[PDB]
């Protein structure tokens, strides 16, 4: 493809993703969280359309990626928002919870926030990671041209991460180490998403996960 | 500990040397029932686990951890480790899963067990991805060791902070090792960072498959893992 996305510099990629960032939204615990997530989803769709390369995909492939990524995306945002509140999860500025208000999944989310803190994760890195989640989470479960495009965009995001690190003065060795540390946390975000989904099902909340058709209609709108 | 003093070459040699052996029951009644196929796979996994513990003990850094932390890591990783091994064995058999030399199954056979075809299809896609990437054996063994160290590190006092820090340093050494292998192969710096990312991103898919596998469902107990570690 002669795609605009593939011509982007590291700086343009960061700029696009920072510009696409949704606002931090305000708020029965499950009731509150469901209402918040539902409002977040609307923003997520519109954000996804702004991730470079995402709209080059067929509508079907866009929906597939969103279906596979949505809860991981919510989670990573939660973790980012909570990074400067040790021991707490900032679901919203008016819904900031500690463990006691929880717990298995709460504890996993808190450990991720601690990891982000210990690594001094930067906003520019965060937005790259969130975009990787969107592009990567569904890419192994899809056509050939689409997968190739996704992987080329993913490679651009890698290049962008490395450029950011090099600009901040990290040595080559530090760059590769940090890249790996950031990407390895994604496996834990996937794990938490799967546990979350298993828990949404266990609480009889199958209804609240967005369907293929819901996402499709939301993308078209 | 000297694990963190290893060179990239020594890390690769240690991991290659540590590799566990590769059979299923001879002449099982075929076709399989749901019960009989699950019986075969359970028997195979159970025997593989014993060799997995022996392998884990030889992953540089692993035995520096407390016994409790060793078991925690194995509890979190065991299914992913079995699955990556399966995917690796299956690379040169497009459309098939080489559970054992004598148990080579296609996706239609996954249908014999309720819920299993979906996991089979994900495993097959991973094998195709490894093939498309020309995954090398030296890379494979690094990735498998990453899984062991990474999967449970986020779900663990001064001691605990030192345990986590040690794990992360060993993970850093394996990263360095992967990069060295790539640089030695002649990849450009850009190509190196790209391939590293591509490989680590597949690990999130392996996680996913393990989680789904665990669900749809014979899981090894804390006590069994601990006994095997001590023996
Ligand atoms: C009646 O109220 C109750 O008793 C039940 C209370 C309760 C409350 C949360 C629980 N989880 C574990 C966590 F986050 F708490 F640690 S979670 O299921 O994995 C699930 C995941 C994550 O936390 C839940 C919630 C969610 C998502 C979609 C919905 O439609 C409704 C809720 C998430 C979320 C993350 C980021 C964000 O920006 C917005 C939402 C578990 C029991
Ligand atoms: C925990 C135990 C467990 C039980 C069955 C499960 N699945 C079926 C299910 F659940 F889908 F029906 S599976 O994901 O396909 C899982 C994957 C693959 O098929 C299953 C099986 C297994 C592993 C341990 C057992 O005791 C029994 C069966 C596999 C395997 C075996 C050896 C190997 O070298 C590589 C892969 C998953 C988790």
């Amino acid at each position: 493809k002669n795609s605009l996305a593939l011509s982007l510099t590291a700086d343009q990629m960061v700029s696009a993703l920072l510009d696409a960032e949704p606002p931090i939204l305000y708020s029965s615990m499950m009731g509150l969280l469901t209402n918040l997530a539902d409002r977040e989803l609307v923003h997520m769709i519109n954000w996804a359309k702004r991730v470079p390369g995402f709209v080059d995909l067929t509508s079907h492939d866009q929906v597939h990626l969103l279906e596979c990524a949505w809860l991981e995306i919510l989670m990573i945002g939660l973790v980012w928002r909570s990074m400067e509140h040790p021991g707490k999860l900032l679901f919203a500025p008016n819904l900031l919870l500690d463990r006691n208000q929880g717990v298995e999944i709460f504890d996993m989310l808190l450990a991720t926030s601690s990891r982000f803190r210990m690594m001094n994760l930067q906003g520019e890195e965060f937005v790259c990671l969130k975009s990787i989640i969107l592009l990567n989470s569904g890419v192994y479960t899809f056509s050939l041209e689409e997968k190739d495009h996704i992987h080329r965009v993913l490679d651009k995001i890698t290049d962008t991460l490395i450029h950011l690190m090099a600009k901040a003065g990290l040595t080559l060795q530090q760059q590769h180490q940090r890249l790996a540390q950031l990407l390895l946390i994604l496996s834990h975000i996937r794990h938490m998403s799967n546990k979350g989904m298993e828990h949404l099902y266990s609480m009889k909340c199958k209804n609240v996960v967005p369907s293929y058709d819901l996402l499709l209609e939301m993308l078209d709108a």
